[PDB]
């Protein structure tokens, strides 16, 4: 259907790669909230994070996501920590089908907008997952090459 598809999960989950494939196979618009932030600030997303601090970044991100989710027929790759906001999570759930790309710590560490230039120690990623995994799972309607995964998701939505 035309219904929105929102991809959630940690950085390195393939939100952008899988989302672009989904958008092309379903002939929909693709958006990346990190990319929209860069577009509105004219700067690297990680730079905006570092300069504005968490508080300011999260507010800006929440506003960006509120606006994107109001669109129709789009595939959205949401920021990894965008699920921290309760309002955002309720908006994501209500405005489209939420697909959670469950990702191991290993995959997250794995090889190449970038919120952070370099990978952190495993401990940091484990700590993040303990806080965020329950958030991703709370709003997931569907839990999971990009082409293969994209069609699998599609088969699940069917």
């Amino acid at each position: 259907e035309k219904r929105n598809i929102f991809l959630v999960g940690p950085m390195g989950a393939g939100k952008s790669t899988i989302g672009r494939q989904l958008a092309q196979q379903l002939n929909m618009e693709f958006y990346d909230s990190d990319q929209e932030i860069e577009k509105r600030t004219g700067a690297d997303v990680g730079w905006v994070f570092d300069l504005e601090g968490e508080e300011g970044f999260r507010d800006r991100e929440e506003k960006v996501i509120n606006e994107l989710t109001e669109k129709q027929g789009i595939v959205l790759a949401t920021g990894g920590g965008s699920v921290k906001s309760r309002e955002t999570r309720n908006r994501l759930s209500a405005r489209g089908v939420v697909v959670y790309l469950e990702t191991t710590i290993e995959k997250q560490l794995a090889r190449t907008p970038l919120l952070h230039v370099e990978t952190p120690p495993r401990e940091v990623l484990e700590a993040l997952a303990n806080e965020r995994n329950p958030l991703y799972e709370e709003i997931a309607d569907v839990t999971i090459s990009a082409k293969v995964v994209a069609n699998q998701i599609i088969h699940m939505l069917e």
